């Protein structure tokens, strides 16, 4: 069209979500189209287009560490002066190491221990990663995303390691686990659609997946249920390439998404919170911030996760420990 942004989207319910309410109302308003690219890990991307000359997105959602990592070589300065008045309520009731000058954590995550709850009922619910293991107590097809995060720490904490001391991380240890449950894992996931369809779908029984999405579905009556013990919490930074095509629309798209109310419009038709008080206290009803992963109740179950362990220089010195781990569960799958 005449006038775009190109904003990085994760699909399934949670895009759905997003178009619903932000991007659809943006274009009516703005005159600018929201066009998404469905992508789950932006970060290897835009370093790779920014070597090759010319970013393609202009908003995108990183973690944590990559803000760090590719601030210099790859991300833009965030132009905070050109935020609405709104955004800057909302900004003003965010924690400061949630505003960078090259991301803001728009997007709290949870991940964790999800199962259907026909099949595990009352005390036959898995609990910890322990439970997730035991394929003898616990019977069931399991799945679980194809990445070293969240899955090395979960190995490990099967493995009887307790949650305050799985850094740094031992892969080693934790690839040997994952190669005793693998027989068992009908799916090595990668976009946020897939957890949701394989455990609707009875494909899977139990996995370690996106809080959000289950949450949802077992509001809805799904036969689901979770727990965040020993589950992950992270934020997404959200952040514009160096060279973005349409800097300034995406300013415009990112100061959308910072208003309050259409913030806790977003976050109470589909359960992932943006990190600022304010958004709380515009929501119409409080109670499904049960929901949220900044809950305090769920954040104290939760394990604390380390940005920093998986963007560090990892043992082989020329790879982040998230690559040096990617590495080796390629050539596991």
């Amino acid at each position: 069209q005449s006038n775009v942004v190109i904003m990085q989207d994760p699909g399934g319910g949670y895009g759905d979500a997003l178009r619903k309410v932000m991007y659809d109302p943006f274009e009516k308003e703005t005159g600018i189209k929201v066009v998404t690219v469905q992508e789950a890990r932006s970060g290897p991307r835009i370093k790779a287009q920014a070597e090759a000359g010319k970013a393609q997105w202009d908003l995108t959602f990183i973690f944590d560490q990559e803000t760090k990592l590719l601030g210099d070589c790859c991300l833009a300065d965030i132009d905070y002066s050109k935020l609405s008045e709104s955004a800057h309520k909302t900004l003003a009731a965010m924690p400061d190491n949630l505003k960078r000058k090259k991301g803001v954590a728009l997007q709290v995550i949870g991940v964790g221990l999800v199962y259907n709850k026909d099949k595990f009922k009352g005390d036959k619910a898995p609990q910890t990663w322990a439970d997730f293991w035991d394929v003898k107590k616990f019977p069931g097809r399991r799945c679980m995303p194809a990445w070293p995060r969240f899955t090395f720490e979960a190995a490990l904490m099967a493995d009887g390691v307790t949650k305050d001391k799985l850094y740094p991380i031992d892969m080693d240890r934790a690839l040997k686990k994952l190669k005793e449950i693998k027989p068992h894992v009908v799916k090595w996931w990668t976009t946020a659609a897939q957890p949701p369809q394989l455990i609707l779908d009875g494909e899977a029984d139990m996995c370690l997946a996106y809080t959000g999405s289950m949450s949802k579905l077992a509001l809805e009556g799904a036969p689901i249920d979770l727990t965040f013990n020993q589950g992950f919490v992270y934020y997404d930074f959200f952040s514009i390439p160096k060279g973005a095509p349409n800097y300034d629309n995406a300013l415009k798209l990112l100061s959308w998404r910072l208003d309050p109310k259409r913030a806790a419009q977003l976050t109470s038709t589909f359960p992932v919170a943006l990190p600022s008080k304010v958004v709380f206290d515009a929501a119409t009803d409080k109670n499904i911030a049960r929901y949220w992963a900044n809950n305090p109740e769920n954040v104290a179950k939760a394990i604390e996760w380390s940005p920093d362990f998986w963007g560090a220089p990892s043992p082989a010195g020329n790879s982040t420990n998230e690559e040096y781990g990617q590495e080796k569960l390629n050539a596991m799958l």
